């Protein structure tokens, strides 16, 4: 499915992502638009090696989920396919475990390029949804 901005802010806040990893809701939401366009069917596969990114947060198969191709692992304990879904609870648990590594939200290239250094002070202004 595709969330609107605020839709997703309702849903992530709902789950305590709001101060999570020492990052605010705005951060998390901004990462989801530039990583996936708020769509739970975002998938990007690139064979340098069998890597591919899954879902709303674009969680990569080499470390974070288990699927059939080589470069898979499973820290989150999920089958990557649980990230192709309407439900984003597994996606929530795996983002939560990801931000907790030393890279923090820098594990997400689109956030680095698109939200880090932006003033997000008024990014959810129209969403106290």
């Amino acid at each position: 499915k595709v969330f609107s901005k605020c839709e997703l802010a309702h849903k992530l806040k709902a789950q305590e992502m709001d101060g999570f990893g020492g990052y605010s809701l705005a951060n998390w939401v901004c990462m989801a638009e530039y990583e996936s366009n708020f769509n739970t069917r975002a998938f990007n596969g690139k064979n340098a090696n069998g890597s591919s990114d899954y879902g709303l947060f674009q969680l990569n198969n080499k470390w974070w989920c288990k699927d059939n191709k080589r470069s898979s692992s499973n820290a989150c304990n999920i089958m990557c396919s649980k990230l192709l879904d309407e439900n984003i609870d597994d996606d929530i648990s795996c983002a939560k475990r990801v931000v907790r590594d030393p890279k923090g939200m820098s594990a997400w290239k689109a956030w680095v390029k698109h939200c880090k250094d932006k003033d997000l002070s008024e990014y959810l202004a129209s969403c106290n949804l």
